[PDB]
């Protein structure tokens, strides 16, 4: 019996499945693609639920019509769906192809505050989301960034009820920055930052600043700043002292920064979830949260790009098990990305490790017994990422008589569009669902989630960092998956 073998398989609407006019006006379109990915035994879509549309005209006018329209459209297609709350601009990262800002009443605050927006040592001011340092600053019209978040998820939740009780929203994927992920914005791609450069830290907006401040006069080092040997976007390593073999993020005032920086992402991620936890309690949903796959200088040991992007991963100090802890008291997911990727598939100048990096994140949630779902990063339509996917959704293989020891609670296909669904890729993207079903058909029961219970007690951060340390090998990981898609 391999039925506790099946890894569920989602795919990902297009960015304007909503129209940048918050109209729903595709849908002939989308229910011919549709009947393609039920073809496929899919179980359900995701799509970005973008609080630039819904919360466009001010605040509280929230104009639902359009999502409730696809939601519709789903339903009657016999899908699940994950909605994630898109409280960031579409535009500005890899892949998008649509433009849909944050509300523009949003914005205005920021004519007279424009600390509203994470901002870099040059003074550059990111508009694609807010601060994290504004989740509790009341400057929008009397509400806080965090309220706002909150309002929002309250009224998806009244206006969504029927499909929440109909089983039709089943995840709820609370965004946490920029494309949705819990990061900074570090590697602005159109903005000075080409790929494989290490980034910068985006903590210069004052309301950061002032925080780092009290942070470090409460240990008694008011005088310190941030690095200032960091170089820029597009530097390497040994281009500066901080990151070098043997650079300064070894000392102490480097690593107090780091776990300040990394600390404050993931206080950010446990404040938000708490309240998206009040909002969806009792409905039977799990809540997940993004992480971004910095692959890229996982090789070298100060992993410069993940500690720009705000995670503080070492060979000796585990980055993402410290932000599996966080979630644990949510019982929230992990979603990850680069599921598909092969180390050898990278450039050697990168520094590149998705394989490692994927490992490390999957053992990190399953130590802290969390359920852990993956995206592919790129686009592929083959059958090589296909099989790459199938290992990492089943590290150990398939359990002939019982659930396997570790897999995927998820896989998220980025994306839907017509060329997946023709011809030689349709034929490949149908096959891997079935592999990802260990060969059964779709089990529209699959994973039963229980009422959503209430957050337990919140957790210090030096409760949380416990789990830093010491660093844990990865569980083990077969090279190639035993049931590949031929
Ligand atoms: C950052 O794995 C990357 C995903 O980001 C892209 O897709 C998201 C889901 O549709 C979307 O929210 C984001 O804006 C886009 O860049």
């Amino acid at each position: 019996n391999v039925k506790g073998n099946y890894v569920q398989v989602y795919v990902m609407l297009p960015l304007d499945a909503v129209s940048v006019n918050n109209r729903f006006e595709k849908g002939d379109e989308l229910r011919a693609q549709l009947r393609k990915l039920v073809e496929a035994g899919v179980d359900g879509v995701m799509v970005d639920v973008w609080w630039g549309l819904v919360e466009g005209k001010g605040p509280k006018a929230y104009d639902w019509s359009a999502y409730k329209q696809l939601f519709e459209l789903v339903q009657k297609a016999g899908l699940k769906l994950q909605a994630i709350m898109s409280f960031h601009q579409c535009g500005g990262n890899v892949g998008d192809a649509v433009n849909i800002p944050i509300p523009q009443w949003v914005r205005d605050v920021g004519t007279r505050d424009p600390d509203i927006f994470y901002t870099d040592g040059h003074g550059t001011r990111n508009i694609e989301y807010l601060t994290l340092g504004v989740d509790n600053q009341p400057l929008f019209h009397g509400r806080s960034a965090v309220q706002m978040y909150a309002d929002y998820m309250t009224s998806f939740r009244e206006n969504m009820k029927e499909f929440l009780d109909a089983g039709v929203i089943v995840d709820i994927e609370v965004g946490l920055g920029p494309a949705g992920e819990m990061r900074y914005p570090s590697y602005p791609q159109s903005h000075g930052w080409s790929f494989p450069g290490i980034g910068e830290f985006i903590c210069y907006d004052k309301y950061l600043q002032a925080d780092f401040k009290a942070a470090a006069a409460a240990v008694g080092h008011p005088e310190w700043e941030f690095p200032n040997d960091v170089g820029q976007y597009n530097d390497t390593p040994e281009r500066t002292q901080f990151f070098r073999d043997n650079g300064t993020y070894l000392s102490e005032k480097g690593r107090f920064f780091l776990a300040w920086y990394s600390n404050n992402l993931i206080k950010h991620g446990d404040r938000i979830l708490d309240e998206a936890n009040k909002v969806f309690l009792g409905y039977k949903v799990q809540l997940a949260i993004k992480i971004s796959g910095i692959h890229w200088w996982y090789k070298v040991p100060s992993h410069a790009a993940e500690l720009t992007a705000g995670y503080y991963n070492l060979h000796d100090r585990d980055g993402y098990r410290t932000i599996a802890r966080m979630l644990k008291r949510h019982r929230a997911s992990i979603n990850f990305t680069c599921a598909e990727m092969r180390d050898s598939e990278q450039s050697s100048q990168a520094m590149s490790a998705p394989e490692e990096l994927v490992q490390q994140v999957l053992s990190a949630g399953w130590r802290e017994g969390l359920n852990v779902a993956c995206e592919n990063a790129l686009p592929r339509y083959d059958p090589t990422a296909y099989n790459t996917i199938l290992r990492n959704a089943r590290p150990h293989g398939i359990n002939q008589s019982g659930p396997p020891e570790h897999k995927l609670f998820g896989f998220t296909y980025l994306r839907l569009s017509n060329q997946l669904v023709e011809g030689q890729n349709y034929a490949n993207f149908k096959t891997f669902v079935d592999r990802m079903h260990a060969n059964l058909p779709r089990d529209p029961y699959v994973d039963p989630m229980a009422p959503l219970p209430r957050s337990g007690p919140e957790i210090s951060i030096e409760m949380i960092l416990q789990a830093a340390q010491p660093k844990l090998q990865p569980f083990p990981f077969q090279e190639h998956t035993d049931l590949p898609v031929g």
